[PDB]
């Protein structure tokens, strides 16, 4: 997160750190046993971390479950990113309490001018990289479609909307992919993708989480 504010600890109890060795990338907490993502932060081997704030220390209320299941979107396209959404199955279901809980899916498409939250443990600079210790929030609001396109001329899919500043500063970037977009306490998006960080005329991508409610039903009761 570029231009954010340090999270209040705990404040955000559905956003999970996925670590490979380290934390590479954002998730959303839906369902005990459930967490949704982007699905270019694929891999072979998973640990979700949860009731995380400062992933570099123990706090005590962090909880490390491995995931059992990891599912992309069928039509995903790791060229163009379309359909950037992934369902991860955790071994077992996690301890729901006050520092650790989930986010409803949207039961409408984001709209435009809507005040929301993005967080993330991602980098917080627009040039070299400098990945913060603590959870990082930013609210900012989804632009129009026709700004998103206007953005990125022929690269926004139905799958995809913009949020974010067109005059740059304040933004997502790299590892806070797979993240949530919460808006008006629903989950409206998945970090995906943007050219640069808080760079002028480029918001960040997010992908459209309504646009897959059936998806994830369908999916996790057929895993579960
Ligand atoms: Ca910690």
């Amino acid at each position: 997160i570029v231009g954010g504010y340090t999270c209040e600890e705990n404040s955000l109890p559905y956003q999970v750190s996925l670590n490979s060795g380290s934390h590479f990338c954002g998730g959303s907490l839906i369902s005990e046993q459930w967490v949704v993502s982007a699905a270019h932060c694929y891999k072979t081997r998973i640990q979700v971390r949860l009731g995380e704030h400062n992933i570099k220390v123990l706090e005590g209320n962090e909880q490390f479950i491995n995931a059992v299941k990891i599912i992309r979107h069928p039509k995903y396209n790791r060229d163009t990113l379309d359909n950037d959404i992934m369902l991860i199955k955790l071994s077992s279901p996690a301890v729901i309490n006050a520092r650790v809980s989930t986010i409803s899916l949207p039961t409408a498409p984001p709209a435009a001018g809507t005040e929301c939250l993005i967080s993330g443990w991602g980098n917080t600079l627009s040039f070299g990289a400098d990945y913060p210790d603590e959870l990082k929030c930013l609210d900012a609001p989804v632009l129009t479609q026709a700004e998103c396109k206007a953005s990125y001329p022929g690269k926004i899919t139905n799958s995809m909307f913009c949020v974010g500043f067109l005059e740059g500063g304040k933004d997502s970037c790299q590892r806070d992919s797979g993240g949530p977009v919460v808006c008006n306490g629903q989950l409206q998006g998945v970090v995906s993708w943007g050219h640069g960080c808080a760079w002028k005329n480029r918001p960040g991508v997010y992908t459209k989480v309504y646009n897959y409610v059936d998806w994830i039903k369908d999916t996790i009761a057929a895993n579960s």
